[PDB]
């Protein structure tokens, strides 16, 4: 019994981070095989991240100019070149500690865990998710640009994220693996700010399915409603729209505790309505959003 | 910017889990150099544990009957003794990948990491407190006794402690690395329950100044306390009193957002007597009390292991 915010063994990521130094500039690397991962803006002065024109910054670099310490050991850069927003500095060394691993693209609602990271070192681990608006509510400091998100399913780690930038709200932004940001975003200091954000529908109904699995049934109701009549209320509270293939993937939770996900809909209709009236689900006041379906089978 | 309920980074941990198999249960066991420390009640069958004398139980065993697997290893039990409510399984290999260790008793509203496990297997890595009442609001299925608990100072595992039970309630209940419970309880199938539970003050105060620094500042008022007045209102919402140790322990937090410890009491004490009216404090509508003074520290200024 019980239900946390679990995050993913952190080991197999621990085992790859790296710092890289670049002139004044100091981030993370993620060293798998003999290429280490970082964003590209590490070439980059606080100057130059109003306009920076990475090609012509990176042409100027030597292989030298990068500065690679992994743990105790420095290792020798012997290449470089750019992939999108990140790049990639071939090494003379392969890790010897590389996981098996994938580099994933994710959707806004999937979660993660983040090893929040600052020279090279990690400090602490944690879950979140891609918020709709492509942004992650994480928790790094000047210094963490680098840092990665991961999923542990099985004995693969599954690298979805690396951290670029914090937003004017404290938000944060940051590309896949292979450097694309989430988002409208861009490595550049200009006037970016996250789009209005949104509740993970589907993630409330998985978390209000996992408080059914572990005994708590007050707020369900004898009603049941249409998707779109649900879509009508529930986008008037800022929620995401939900759709069949969401109403599919529900499909397990529904069946495990005897729930249709039409009338989960209309206890979460209610709960929008009502409030929790002093009551709480799972130990929280507020409707949980960053637990997937995926995440609420795995846990209980 | 941000605040997250944080773990420690779990790699030194993870090197150490292996599954403990004697007759039909099996469970976790934290494998360094050669001993293996699990919970004793793996010698119990069901009806062992409903009144079970341990030392007998144990007599009866032989080092072959405890099945070691660490990974695809298996390794080989040739000595045991129990000390407490653990179990030490002497085995013929030192684990390789043993970190620098200690093993800590720690005190009702200090945090932990937690590193649930499955058939030798790390699942999971949150963040909790010893409660007042001395249990864990953890997440535990069947088969996850023996996962532990632990801190890092610097690059040594501060190991406080090893799972072994359930509460009717939901909540869990465990020992140290010594084999000592916290709380008034046994390991024996018999009525046992939480007692009340209690508010870790020095913690919603930690949480606070947390917001602060994260720019929350809406709770903040022009208004003092004495220590004696702040203690006879937390009395009354169930909250641990506040003592000249907690309100020592948050002077750094004090002067870095230039807020006396007492003028936050004074926060606290309207939040108790008004609620949040209809607002959050760091993304939460109830006030947390499972970071403490040191949490808020290392996460605003990024201490790493
Ligand atoms: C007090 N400040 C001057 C220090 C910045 O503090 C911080 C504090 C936390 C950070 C967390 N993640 C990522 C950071 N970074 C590092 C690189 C940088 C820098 N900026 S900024 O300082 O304007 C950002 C900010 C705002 N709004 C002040 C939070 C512009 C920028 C543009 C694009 C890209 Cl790809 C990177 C960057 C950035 O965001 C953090 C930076
Ligand atoms: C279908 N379920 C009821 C089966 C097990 O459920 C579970 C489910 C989750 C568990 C999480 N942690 C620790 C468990 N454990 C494992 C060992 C056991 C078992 N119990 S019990 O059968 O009473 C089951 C329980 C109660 N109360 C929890 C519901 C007797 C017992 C006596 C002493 C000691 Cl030291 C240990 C134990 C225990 O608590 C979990 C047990
Ligand atoms: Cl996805």
């Amino acid at each position: 019994s019980g239900f946390r915010k679990m995050a993913f063994p952190s080991g197999k990521v621990e085992g790859c981070m790296v710092q890289v130094t670049c002139g004044t500039t100091t981030l993370n690397g993620l060293w798998l095989d003999d290429v280490v991962y970082c964003p590209r803006h590490v070439i980059c002065t606080s100057e130059d991240m109003l306009n920076p024109n990475y090609e012509d910054l990176l042409i100027r670099k030597s292989n030298h100019n990068f500065l690679v310490q992994a743990g105790n050991v420095q290792l020798r850069v012997i290449g470089h070149s750019m992939q999108n927003c990140v790049l990639k500095l071939k090494v003379d060394t392969a890790n010897p500690k590389t996981p098996k691993y994938k580099f994933v693209r994710i959707q806004p609602g999937q979660t993660f865990s983040v090893l929040a990271c600052y020279n090279g070192s990690p400090s602490g681990v944690y879950q979140c998710a891609m918020r709709p608006n492509f942004t992650i509510k994480g928790s790094f400091l000047n210094g963490s640009c680098g840092s990665v998100g991961f999923n542990i399913d099985y004995d693969c780690v599954s690298f979805c994220y690396m951290h670029h930038m914090e937003l004017p709200t404290g938000v944060h932004a940051g590309t896949d693996l292979e450097g694309n940001f989430y988002g409208p975003f861009v490595d550049r200091q200009t006037a970016q700010a996250a789009g209005t954000d949104t509740t993970i529908t589907v993630n409330v109904l998985a978390w209000l399915y996992a408080a059914v699995i572990n005994g708590d049934r007050w707020f369900l109701n004898r009603f049941t409603t249409t998707l779109n009549d649900f879509n009508l209320v529930a986008m008037k509270y800022n929620y995401e729209p939900l759709t069949q293939d969401h109403v599919d993937i529900l499909g397990p939770l529904s069946a495990q505790t005897g729930i249709a996900v039409l009338d989960m809909c209309a206890s979460l209709k209610e709960l929008l309505q009502n409030g929790m009236n002093g009551r709480t689900i799972l130990g929280s006041a507020l409707l949980e959003d960053e637990f997937t379906p995926f995440d609420v089978v795995r846990q209980c």
